[PDB]
């Protein structure tokens, strides 16, 4: 009955995609779980169980962000709808797929908040189990259809626009599906086409903020790229020298959301903004977008004087930012973000807390090409960092491993500052059963702070002894140890701290416009 | 005026954005709008409708959309004025039509104080508009009046780009609410402040047409030129991609190995059950993201099909002698039977219409019974409001179409008599839509419109003087019987008028009953 | 199976005083259509089916608001919650018992947004489980959920009354003895006091769902036509800009006159709201204080009652001077010829835009009379049937009295506008209930109080209801109170021609005759 569907729904899961599924312990979603892990053992999925709700969720988020796959979440609680809340909201603005699972009590007289209609691409609810066996060969097909309808609205599909979606299946030899394990309705991923007539030659500078596309004929116009964003050519332009500049065009790619000359340079009425998106949402600065195109086609080509004006002032931000830093005495999280730049190759993974590290890394102008950047941009909370890393960790390792490659699997390397690590302190908490990641390392720059009493607070939290609570190697070291630590394996998960200073870095930020 | 400033621009974009019409609905907090619409109306940029019921309303909008394909906006005041949308809205929504639902209201402020006409407006539709959209209350800051502007007219973009389906390829209802307590010039060349050209959502799927394949075109359905050769059993609001027709009483006779549901097909219980029939495979083609559930062995999803190979003369033949079986058996009952049934008044519309003409449908009855009269659609225009088939609002849809189709016809500049948009709706939809009848004497009335009523007890009791109705609300009407409808539907009267046909309710049972044992 | 379910739901909605139901044919069977079928066959409930699912709703709030009983509208359609919007918006602002009826089948899912906002509950029940063992049980708790539909409509618990959403998803088992509730939830007793001192200079303004207060009764009072009078110092609402009070006493929801407005907005003038529910309204944030009740200190100086009830005598006069020295016939004297025409016991019902005010400058004295109109949110729509729906649940209160004298008249003045609006209402079946003595009076126009401002429709009534087989006549103002004694059909309309064009030069006049 409840059980013979539970199987069903979780093989078309499995038929969909869906590689990892996220859990916590609770009374309801019995017979689900059950399904689950039967799975679980068979090794078609894998499973990880989770007693924090909220940091499941985004635990989710890193398995999804990691390789580009529907993760599930199992709510087993009323409090796990609250808890889902902050993961469910990135994941809708950050066009995650993260489908969550629910089983409503159908028999019984009439809990949920209303974040679900605003941020759930669908909502939708499975008949209830029927005692219809001459039927089941039909009630099959329902419920693989509906399976499908749920994978493909959570992946984007048919919208172009990935998102949470919120499943719900009712509780009061399995069916086969097509042969060769394809989905019982596939649906192709469709091709978002729009163009956008541009002439080039125009001065033109491109800024690329979180889920831009890459465009090939963009690759010599210079360009401002968040960390998270893909670089389509081989010109950076740093994010310092924008003011220094004063371009006649704009384009846009994705939804840019950090650096304040990139705020005014949008929201300037002389100056047009062409936004480039490859979903249906398109931003905005002060209403000045002027056009919204998945693509532009290209008249011309910039004159050379704007290219190399552009480009020497990119190598005069780059160095001042550069030689600012060495001058400065302390070690700052700028200090530490530019560590783990350097200390970076090819093949990595790296996930940036939303708050100064993802700053901090633009401005020590890190070259993300071979990269992969991860960072929680949908709505740049600083919760469950340290968990988004673990799952996003999971989720890359897991490719390598289906790879086949005979290698070391890639590495992930976090950078979160200190209230971004205790925020999510509890993410690092992990049962022996449940899967840990192989390569994975978190970089704090504690700062007792971010960016007298209430702008910043200070903690004076133990990093170290909290980390050996847990049963996580840890290890406090200085700026320099960093890259050199980096390359040496240690253990699977580790968390490096790295003391930092706020008082000094006010003055630093100074120096640092004082010498553009 | 901060309220007169922002009610000005954001018409002046609406313009831009494509809107012709725009149905209006006056009261207290109405005012600051309705000046700008006036002005934008006499000097000929939009054409304004007003009118009394909002409810109606919505639906006299609702045909302006479908008639021409423009996005169309209405505007209303606070209260129960923006409630009384709803049956429009939720229709726009499964109908995918471009209705901005423009509402005046008290400011936001004053929500919860026990202000009188104030109410949770703001999401009142929640999941059934495409967007809602918030304008900010004008504030008094003439210091940022080229910023206030700008922002204004990006939103009012967003609300055309929402409701036309500009970037999602799934227009619908949006819900434009706007607080209130030179004009800025817009871009040049009257350009939308933020440009959207014209988008393409492609999914291509391998389909074989060597194995035996019939098509089902359901509402909001594309054409497909690879599939103009296939038999198809079309609905009349689809639009026929060939001339290979099947009709739908044929289709349970007929064992197809496969079938392409174009649009979402919702009528016929065949159609319904052939669906489940699990051995048959169902390639769903859509024209925007949804697709329907009608199909629980639907084995995938697309906007357009690439074929291999054509399917065998031999089954082209099959259907075609099940299609001229299916409508002799129609045929020869109908003639057979001695009385005058609502399918008997059906065959006559559709005898009647000829190409140019704009057909409106009841979405209850004449949709079936057109159908079953097996109407051919080419060069014919079929609207009906097959979103939520309610019988709301039938008279005014049709009154929008005619006017959104006769209009559409004076911009061609072509020199001749407008077309002839006639409408088939039963007693039941008439009598409930009849406030839609009235029309301001100073407000658009249709050119050549012809509402067929079909008058029978139901389709429990209500006897109704139709003509006092008509009567009442100054409309031309006379009473035919069936064998005259088609020559006074050839000779033009009045811009607007109705035909009442008296039709029997009680032979129906056994005139279905003996097309399905002619079978 | 099921319809044992649907058996017991309607044996508690009659327990809990439901007597009436309003129906609608539609897409699918309706929820428990059955069973009320039997019920109203046994006349046990009266039922009325509509064709108009929006004139259904406001048919409906009419039977509720005509006796203070809860009501039911089962409805069975896709666009039937979308047509109820406007009534059940109506309904929550106006504290209104409105139950509506769903049937939802949870063997695929995957209704618009406004039920949260308005409803005051939205319950469930359970599917029935085919089980015969546990259903002794099970009839328990069916009950005890039918109990809290009605406890959230009628705001047993709560002392707000509202619309309530319930759905039943798709011999009787016995209730509790005596024919009584199952759950037994008495009306709670909602008590606030709050010290306001009467010496100091006091007008009360007593708007729609007010209380009556007796310590009250002393002082002058400007009461708009639903709210229940509670003395006998009336002071009309045109006095108000002519007087200088110290404090005010808010009762209910006051929202018609500008001057009130004024004054309740003033910084400078104490506002007190005394309401019998748990909201309460605001002018400006300008209510110090809310209650239920006044405890009184002193007595309103008899200066300040002289100077009242002296402004209140020649702001009467004024009116009835201009209304007498004008030729034409305004919305103001057909208003006028009807409160004239008034008997106590009588029902009067208004239309929400110029005639609930209108009558209330012709100084109508509402005690005897029960009053009544949608201003929860002051909708045009579904006036006729709301007259209808209280008339129908006037005269049968008044049947079950046993009386041999004649059921009261329900007298209802409605604009032009609210009329074309509400037309539908008008067509009931003869297997319908009909009123027995409605009469409507509509103040024909062409709008009220230029394309847009007013829409001249220029319609004609008589046919209209020629066309609904309704009683119509085309009556004078002069005429109308000898016609409206004189009992006609069950339901029958006197339309009256009205002038708009002169009304701008009447108000001036009462402008400046006062
Ligand atoms: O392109 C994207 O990735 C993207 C993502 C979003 O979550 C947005 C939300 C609001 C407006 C625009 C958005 C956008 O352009
Ligand atoms: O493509 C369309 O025209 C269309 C439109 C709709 O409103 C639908 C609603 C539900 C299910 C399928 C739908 C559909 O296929
Ligand atoms: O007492 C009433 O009738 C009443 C009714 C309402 O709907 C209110 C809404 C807001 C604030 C006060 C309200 C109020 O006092």
């Amino acid at each position: 009955p409840s059980t013979t569907q539970a199987r069903v729904v979780v093989d078309e899961l499995i038929r969909g995609g869906v590689r990892d599924v996220v859990l916590c312990p609770g009374s309801r979603n019995a017979p689900l779980a059950f399904a689950l892990q039967d799975a679980d053992r068979s090794g078609r999925i894998r499973l990880h169980v989770r007693i924090d709700e909220r940091t499941a969720g985004y635990l989710a988020i890193g398995l999804a962000i990691g390789a580009g796959a529907p993760v599930c979440v199992a709510m087993t609680s009323g409090t796990a709808v609250a808890n889902l809340g902050p993961a469910v909201v990135e994941a809708n603005y950050a066009r995650v797929p993260l489908i969550v699972l629910s089983a409503n009590r159908p028999y019984e007289l009439l809990e949920q908040l209303g974040y679900f209609g605003t941020q759930v691409r669908a909502s939708i609810s499975l008949g209830l189990a029927e005692d219809a066996p001459e039927r089941t060969s039909a009630l099959n097909a329902t419920w693989r259809s509906a399976t499908c309808r749920v994978l493909a609205a959570a992946t984007g599909a048919r919208t172009a626009n990935a998102g949470p979606v919120h499943f719900d299946i009712p509780l009061r030899v399995t069916p086969p599906g097509r042969p060769a394990g394809k989905p019982w309705t596939y649906t192709p991923p469709v091709t978002f086409d729009q163009p956008l007539d541009i002439d080039l030659s125009v001065d033109t500078v491109v800024i690329s903020g979180h889920g831009a596309g890459v465009h090939p004929n963009l690759a010599a116009l210079p360009t401002v790229a968040e960390p998270t964003a893909p670089r389509s050519g081989d010109n950076p332009l740093h994010p310092l020298a924008l003011p220094l500049l004063r371009p006649q065009q704009v384009i846009m790619l994705g939804r840019p959301t950090l650096h304040r000359p990139v705020s005014v340079l949008l929201a300037d009425a002389e100056v047009p903004v062409f936004a480039l998106t490859t979903g249906p949402r398109w931003p905005d600065v002060s209403g000045n977008s002027q056009a919204t195109g998945t693509r532009a086609v290209t008249t011309g080509a910039p004159r050379p004087a704007w290219l190399d004006r552009c480009a020497a002032m990119n190598r005069h931000a780059i160095a001042a930012v550069r030689e600012q830093l060495a001058a400065h005495p302390l070690t700052t999280g700028l200090h530490v973000a530019a560590a783990v730049s350097h200390a970076l190759r090819p093949g990595d993974q790296l996930v940036l807390g939303a708050s100064n590290p993802v700053r901090d890394v633009a401005l020590a102008g890190l070259d993300t090409r071979g990269i992969r950047v991860r960072s929680n941009r949908g709505v740049a909370g600083i919760d469950g960092t340290v968990s988004t890393a673990i799952g996003a960790a999971l989720a890359y390792e897991g490719a390598h491993e289906r790879t086949g490659s005979p290698d070391s699997p890639p590495r992930t390397i976090a950078l979160i500052g200190d209230l971004t690590f205790v925020h999510d302190s509890s993410g690092l908490l992990i049962g022996p059963t449940e899967p840990i990641p192989r390569s994975l390392t978190i970089v704090v720059s504690n700062d007792n702070g971010g960016g007298s009493r209430i702008f910043g607070t200070p903690h004076d939290v133990d990093v170290g002894a909290l980390c050996r609570a847990y049963h996580v190697e840890s290890r406090q070291i200085e700026v320099d140890e960093l890259g050199p630590t980096l390359d040496q394996p240690g253990a699977g998960m580790r968390v490096l701290e790295v003391k930092a200073d706020r008082s000094s870095l006010r003055q630093l930020h100074a120096a640092i416009k004082a010498a553009l």
